[PDB]
């Protein structure tokens, strides 16, 4: 069975805020549970991680290696910052597309830079949690092609 | 009923045409025809426009004023050029998504920059035709969320 | 005689439409321009072909131009060097204030090479580039008396 | 009887052989017809940011519309911008030259994004121009 | 039969009616299209004041044409369409400008085009299309 | 009720070898005589202060912050009081404009109330009274 | 008997005209001075030529100074200079944070020399302006007797 | 018969307070200059209002100036355009090199349309801008 | 008994697992050292608390320290200050060379404080790192027995 | 009578030389002949010099000072560096053509400035030794234009 | 057998007035120690240091070279060791990131097969040792 | 008695070769001889040189150790482009002062750099050939102080 592996960085754990089954907002463990269902339901199987430091996703990344064939990831600020989390993906070979819940284009200048963009299969931004959703099924997509 | 445009830059009609195809043997109409479908399957209106220059584009974008509900644009080389392009999108108020086949920030530095990213509901690159069916799902999401409103 | 060229870029058209359209700026120019003695053309498009084009057509024939080239004021050389080839003065005009905008609107391809620029008047920028163009071409009449 | 201020930087006083009609002409000028039209107009000029800053800070309640060629501050203060800012005065920004036509520290403003609009490389006649608008604005108040 | 296609691009059309001299766009394309003919080639040239009629000149040379010699004039700065119009199709392809471009403002500077291109003749006049001209043939020769 | 936070980032805990725990306890020490909680943490990676961030979530009133060298590089930490919403005072012992350039920036600055730089220790007994004043607004 | 000036730059004659007056700060903080026993001048100008001047003249006298220099802290070499030029200690204070607003407002020709800035706590930056200069004397004062 | 006027911007009246003063330096210019059957007037100020205000009342009476603007030469447009106004030729002085300091003492807005610029040869540099201001003035 | 502390950065740790692996550099660099004479310790970890957490450790009881900061050379300010905290010399170490490839790779936040800079001679990087560490301690030590 | 010299920078030398080519058999020696040849049969004189260093360029152009008139140059690496050989050139008054075989734009960015090309008649750059043929053809053509001038 | 080349630029001959020749006898050294051949060259200006590196064309299998200021200068260099195609290591004995920025850029360091900086004297022998161990992987 | 070295850069020699002229009739080496006469009237030797390469500069400069006590120099260009005649200057531990003929700030933005100015002693630039005489006033000032 192929593997697929969702990984979130810093602060994405805080989705929701204040009571977010009230109104219609969803917390990273809904959007975690629903994805892992999904996949599931496809035939495959997929991990989910979530940390707010490089040497924790750094080491969840390394621990993917020769076992996981696809990875989506939204590295949330260290998307801007983190060089070493863009060596650790290019040192395991592992395809991966870049989520963004937001549309950082239309945020802070600081924010239009990624140091994972040139390097992931693809990119998607602004479309919120459904961006998750498109992710996955363009990873299935790429592991059926093989 | 609510309808989509889809829209394509200059140089997406050689689509399919390069003989060492880069995507393969599909061609702008194949892509066309195929979001046409899907739309209309699912109860909405899509019309699909592709043009080699502003002018055309911008007319087209004007001429989807007030009987267009969503727009879904692949920009093609104008992305980085074209204010002209968004002014238009931004004169008609009409919400779209960006697309493009390839990785854009894969490739030299100057398409790292866009006139159109920040003021786009969002943006996918690099999913090849693959990137339509998502803007297109996403277009009818929000379609449906406007649909409800006007209940 | 002595004519003058209104001309606007892309998406002028649309203004009002979203009260003064881009008819009632051009209609109420030209009647201004009339009244004053002179005839005053207008001309707006979406694209750089067909508005160097019209440019082209206005050698030898237009003695000013009042152009608000709309974004392709930060885009367009092709414009630039048109109007530079047909060597006709003219007044970049603005109806909203380009300073206050995106710093990507702070540069023109136009302004260094334009007899003068109006920004952030409104419609009224275009009857001050009218007057200022009717005083030039009144110089001009004059010497070649 | 609304009032309107027009202001001069440094430097304009010498208008005449700097780089033909001169600032007096062209304050009389403004005056009288600002005058015609039922409004009052008082002028000043002055070469530094204290003296303009007070007399921008002296108008604060009692000046409806400021029409302003900064001269060289417009390039260089911050002050001037901040001093129109306090008094929430609107005014237009008026160059004689082209500012855009010359070197390339004049392409920027402290004042430009501030104003209500600007008028630049249409000479004296500029100032006709911001007069006109700043009495139609008023029209509208 | 090798084809050769010229291409101007925006205000070139203005040449001889206002710097170089009485000579025309046209009489340069004649001159061009009968130096072409008299050594055995067939050239084609077109010229054009927008990226959408430029784009789809190069789009209708895709698979019948060899090489091309242009001279985008402004859109060298501005047009990455004609850039990728120009990959699309993959011919060769030579920029020529009559004026140094170099010598001028700092934004004509930097080209869109310029990195692309076989090679980029500036400042010749237009004797730098008679080079050009020449410079395709002898490449045509090599195939 | 009335709590304050008060975060160092990484190397702080090097001071002097006055030094960090000085720093701590004198500003506990002076909260609780005004009729304040305050409570204090350092760590040297982005994870822990982010945790301790997101820890103060609906439970702390004001934060004062010193973060080191993350001033300059920590997006994620500007992203996690973003987050949870409380108010803060940015510090700095030494003046960070009389240093080296890449320390002119900061990714709090503009987010924050406020900043103090340079002062030394007294820096953070000045953001205490400023927060107890902001406090007692509220 | 030690003395502190304090300086405020052009456009600070406006706060509370747009309740708290440049005036209410000035005497605050003078009579907070006092009342520790430390002599405190003030003054406030919209030009280049008067600040430096006041400066200039405090040269010898004058032991610790506090400075809004308003816009000026962007554009003023010259007053980065008089400052050095009278080598007496200076804290810059400004009641908005520079940070938040336009970009050419986070730049400061004062900044880098300055002892410490305080900036976005609104009138309570000078109580604490003031307050270091009075810490940072009293060490001196404490030095002098012990030495 | 001709004229020479020295100008001094900001802070340089604090010239040795901190041996040699600003009005050694002025008095020695005017002796030497008179000496040598020439007029020197020098003024000097800590604002850009006085400083102008001094340059307008030079046109068409003054024949050369020798400036040293301080702080001023860094960020005023303004001298730059009274200089320009009045078309009196000058020359740019600073006691210490400029070069050698803060980047942002590197760029000057009067340096382009002075005559010549001498900087870091401390008070000196005034003597041999009058040395050539008067070589100027003897040409013509 | 002079100590010297080899530092590796974010992952390092992958070496040899895309023949050579990072443990056979750490203990064939041990080996090396403890046979001259001099102990030698490492410890590589992926995140700037871990390698800050060590470095403060080797405060006062390390003379020398070999670091291949990977990736934090580029990003890590909070690394140098670190360094810079416990005043003990470093050799900036890199396998690969940083200017051969991207124009990020080429700015550091370590190099400007690092005794000195060894880039793009592979493992053999770190033997040099080693030999100059060793290099300057013997001088040292040379010159307490003539004093 | 009228004169054109040839000027070629550091490494010229080593045309034709490496192992595996680049242009192909063609030695700097190859061109400066073909030049040579070629101006003299049109009646004209051409001397041609290469080295290595800004001083010997420098002084062989003040030694055309008065004596030659028209410069093709290839000045190699010293286009992006060399504002010494810049001020030679416009100290003698001299016009010229700069001329490179490969194409400098299609290179890194630093070899994207030149402290001659502002300068320069003209610029041929991309077109192998063919570039040189066509420098020395307009050379001609202007040296025609002056002998014509001198009625 | 396998020949190396050392190349020093300008001023470098005035060391220590270690000197140059102290450099450069020790490579020399250390070279034969090994049965390689080690030739020297020194120059202060491009003409002199180009034409040298044209001359090993064909007959030197590596080069050790610190270029000094022309390090940061000379794109005519950069050409000349691409023109010859000899794989080379640039040295240079102080750090030249420590100094003035106009220093931190290299028109060699992105083609060297590595860079050593800082280490004084001992930095040519670490880059001496790395061209022997490239000529033999061969 | 304490000596000077006059340095002048590449195409020096050009001046006063022009017809359409700038400076006028003097040539490099009026100015060579008529500093060299002043400064022996005054009690000083002075050498001066000329070249239009680094090489031959940097030589110069380094025979001057030991042996001259000051440099009066005009790099032509190389002001712009030479960090090696720095270095050499550096070298030597001689003071200079820079002189240049035209003034270098009223021509392009990139002669507005320097990589011998901010070491220099001082610098004198758009005063032509008086230039010259004021530097070597300078130095033998400089001189006396020792």
């Amino acid at each position: 069975m192929k593997k697929i592996l969702l990984l979130n960085g810093p602060n994405l754990n805080m989705l929701g805020k204040r009571e977010p089954h009230i109104y219609g907002s969803q917390t990273l463990s809904d959007i975690e549970q629903h994805l892992q269902q999904s996949a599931q339901a496809q035939g495959y199987e997929l991990d989910y991680f979530q940390a707010n430091g490089e040497e924790s996703l750094i080491n969840r990344i390394h621990q993917a290696f020769q076992n996981t064939d696809f990875i989506i990831i939204n590295p949330g600020a260290f998307t801007h910052t983190s060089v070493a989390i863009r060596d650790a993906l290019l040192a395991v070979s592992i395809p991966f597309i870049e989520v963004h819940l937001s549309n950082v284009h239309a945020r802070e200048p600081f924010r239009h830079h990624s140091y994972l963009s040139d390097v992931a299969k693809g990119v998607i931004c602004g479309l919120g949690a459904k961006g998750y959703d498109y992710a996955l099924d363009f990873a299935i997509s790429e592991l059926q092609k093989i």
